[PDB]
């Protein structure tokens, strides 16, 4: 058994996100995510190899907004326990939303350098990133994934070559996923 | 207050108040516009385990309202079934004005129970819409599913899951309900 957060604000792509990452496609008929949505990913630890090893990893999507009354962030704090990994997600169009992904881990880390659960940021909607502003953009996500202490991907969660077998945006994830296991049981 | 995770699924067709049961379970109020749920919703009781005794222990129970049809192709039924992995109590819901699905509740416990006298997973039957059935027929209703419960070998709750009393503490169907729960932890923790 493992469960993994998948944190940030509405709208940025966190169920387009967790459908790839669950079933190798893209997310056609996105509708308004009511309540905690989970999707479950059939993962192969250490893939590839003789020990490869499948792990149901719970991909738990809570919802809700930073911007919450303190009583509705109080009934959504119960979703947050046993946690062995959290995935922030950030729109790289909205700087809101990645700024808003530091209220998000305070959430759960209490309610950097000490903490032991593995994170993962990742930004999507990399395609509507001009080339122009490409160099400014992904910048400041380096900042952002820094002070997390996180591995940072960037990807199209519309376009099913982002998390391609043996792409690079794959591999990243599966090293994430293994070191989730690996913190919970090894 | 306890870190240990216990998950149970709720089964039952689509329309019969599982999101509704489940909203009254875990937020002690009713659910005032439910919507198609789509995909797998999961939900958060917090269960104290024999409560009123030296022996309370609190536990976040998961309800797992997984979704989908009896009648699903064979591969939307396998890619479900990694769902139904770790559980440790489910839940049987039937529209109590709609005998099919009862009758459908055979086929979801086949599809978990696969992937009921020997079954160690506690079961607890519940029936909605208590309050659509007319008060000359309610006895007539509640014999059948006394014996569709005895089938599970479980225990069954009727209720109204618009009716925020129905989960009144200290009523019958509240001790079914923890009783229920401190079951399905004991077979997980205390066995
Ligand atoms: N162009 C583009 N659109 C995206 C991307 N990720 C998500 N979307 C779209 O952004 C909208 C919101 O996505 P959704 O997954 O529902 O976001 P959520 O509210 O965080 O769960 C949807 O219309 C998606 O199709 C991406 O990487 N690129
Ligand atoms: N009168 C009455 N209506 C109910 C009851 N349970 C559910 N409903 C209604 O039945 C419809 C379907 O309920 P819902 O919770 O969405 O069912 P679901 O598809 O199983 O999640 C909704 O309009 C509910 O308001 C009940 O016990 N009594
Ligand atoms: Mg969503
Ligand atoms: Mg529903």
């Amino acid at each position: 058994r493992v469960k993994v957060l998948v944190l940030g604000d509405s709208g940025v792509g966190k169920s387009s996100l967790v459908h790839l990452l669950c079933h190798n496609q893209v997310l056609g008929n996105p509708s308004w995510t009511v309540g905690c949505s989970v999707d479950i990913r059939v993962h192969d630890y250490k893939e590839g190899t003789p020990e490869e090893k499948t792990y149901y990893i719970e991909l738990w999507d809570v919802g809700g907004s930073v911007g919450s009354a303190s009583s509705v962030k109080s009934t959504r704090a119960v979703f947050y326990n046993s946690v062995n990994g959290i995935i922030l997600v950030h729109d790289l169009t909205n700087k809101k939303s990645s700024q808003n992904l530091y209220r998000w881990s305070l959430e759960v880390l209490n309610r950097f350098a000490d903490n032991q659960i593995p994170l993962l940021v990742i930004g999507t909607k990399l395609d509507q990133i001009h080339e122009t502003k490409r160099h400014e953009v992904l910048i400041r996500t380096a900042f952002l994934a820094e002070d997390f202490n996180a591995e940072e991907i960037n990807l199209d969660c519309t376009n099913p070559r982002s998390s391609a077998a043996g792409s690079s945006n794959a591999v990243k994830l599966s090293r994430f996923f293994d070191k989730v296991i690996e913190k919970r049981y090894f």
